[PDB]
């Protein structure tokens, strides 16, 4: 019923794009009630490949898919957004991700809707999303997110697994800091079906099992398929919209990406995992947490690498 | 939260499984409120890529998806299926006959009795055939192939030459298979209730419609470098959606399905034609009127996949 939102996606004839534009047509970020004019970007030299996709999502006559544009100009991919991916990063330099971002931060201050919320999802997400806002003049500075809920949804997927769960009785799983290899997984207020998750699995298999496996987890995906996780990418970058958007179930929090107001002693600025809750189209994160040492320690090893990132990103001026 | 349902796919760690699984386990296929176990098949030398797959289905914590695993058996794979999408090909009419009297075998051995089984390997209407006929205990009935790409294609075209919404746009039939001696039947189709050749005419049905549709899949290989996997696994989600769940009310889809001799269309061949559906159960669309423009192109591909049927008894499969 409702009016159409504008949905800006950027590297959209990639693979993450490629797995996530048909799911967004299909009403699967946004809701069955809620269609959709997706404004895709590309660079000039893959313009020709993502007309092929347009012709693929026209081609799945999609009810709730209520206009389609495809540019290589990111003036015209943001104008009037409610919402931008950020899913085009340099191809795999800390000066090339920089000249994407402050273009697509200032693009998106000049001509997307002021309220536009705003996901990275190309790495170094959280630093880029830094990039991002801070070149965005007049856009609140907290639309601008970067993505931990693969790594979220990673740790979730091998704790159901370990303690013969389902999933969907995973609750208040919380992943800090940057999508990296610093990333911390924390099960000190993850429950299983209501059970704290550390009654159910000790201390060691934390450790040296849990840890080290939900952060290596991406370079096995490409082991076994000499690809990159491009789905569970696109579905978790679906999921993080989705949640901010229609709202987190009661009782339960997830993982996003947030510029850092101070909480749990996080420095000031820098854009960081929180466990956070959201209602309305907003988010806020969660208070009132014990933090015992060994969470301590590892939320402060990847705050510090996040410092380091944004003292670097300040070095040259961007 | 019914009890789950278990889906079988073949060729899972190629493009349209990597576009399709996902969806699938999201509930996009079936329901909300239907669980499903994914059983997935794949050649040996695939079954590394696969369990790659297998890790990033995981790494989706689908609330829906209540089972996983992975296999290069058939028998594995296909045990009380309720649903088989065979996806897997040759990468040509031998190799395609190994891979379809195996799997309608196993199909036979060891899935459900009332197993809804979908192809989408090409060529689909032929290799559905033999899937059948190597099925003994399996109602044929349930042996479908794959049109509905082409249908859905269709539509695109008609809603972009009429600028109207494509859920404005019913019962849209392509008669035959998925070859380029398709036919899309405008003859039939509405626009906003109304007939489409009241919308658009038979010059432009005729010398653009038709040939941009059989053009389609090649203008998209042209542009990506690859195939429309993407729009190909929609097409078969939907495909078993609307077999499934059922057609909306006064509206129609195609199905390949094995023919039963009408509309001129030699009996036993799987064919796609104009079908609703209602509580898992499809049936063929009767009584339309059909011209001798029409007939005349739909026999071409009605002849060829007669040919092919007997060019299959002549190899005994």
């Amino acid at each position: 019923m409702k009016a159409p939102v504008r949905v800006a996606v950027t590297g959209a004839a990639g693979q993450i794009g490629y797995s996530l534009l048909f799911r967004i047509a299909a009403g699967e970020m946004l809701g069955k009630d809620q269609p959709v004019i997706l404004q895709l970007l590309e660079i000039p030299q893959a313009m020709k490949a993502l007309e092929g996709v347009v012709m693929e999502l026209e081609d799945c006559a999609f009810p709730l898919l209520a206009g389609l544009e495809a540019t290589d100009d990111p003036k015209v991919a943001f104008k009037d957004a409610d919402y931008a991916l950020l899913v085009g990063a340099a191809p795999r330099l800390l000066q090339v991700n920089g000249k994407i971002f402050t273009e697509q931060g200032r693009a998106l201050a000049e001509v997307a809707k002021k309220d536009v919320k705003v996901l990275v999802v190309g790495n170094p997400a959280n630093t880029n999303a830094l990039i991002a806002y801070k070149n965005a003049p007049g856009l609140n500075p907290r639309n601008f997110t970067a993505m931990t809920r693969l790594d979220h949804n990673r740790a979730k997927a091998q704790l159901a697994k370990k303690t013969g769960t389902g999933v969907d009785r995973i609750r208040r799983m919380t992943v800090w800091g940057n999508h990296s290899s610093t990333m911390f997984p924390d099960l000190f207020h993850a429950e299983v079906d209501g059970r704290p998750a550390l009654e159910l699995v000790d201390m060691e298999w934390y450790e040296k099992v849990f840890i080290p496996t939900v952060a290596q987890r991406g370079a096995a995906i490409i082991q076994a398929r000499g690809a990159s996780s491009a789905a569970s990418a696109a579905n978790a970058a679906i999921e993080h919209i989705r949640d901010w958007a229609l709202g987190t179930p009661e009782g339960d929090w997830v993982s996003m990406a947030v510029p850092s107001q101070g909480e749990y002693g996080i420095p000031e600025g820098i854009v960081y995992s929180f466990p956070v809750t959201a209602k309305d189209g907003a988010y806020r994160v969660v208070e009132g947490l014990e933090i015992n040492e060994f969470a301590r320690k590892r939320m402060e090893i990847t705050a510090q690498e996040l410092l380091d990132e944004m003292e670097q990103v300040k070095a040259l001026g961007l």
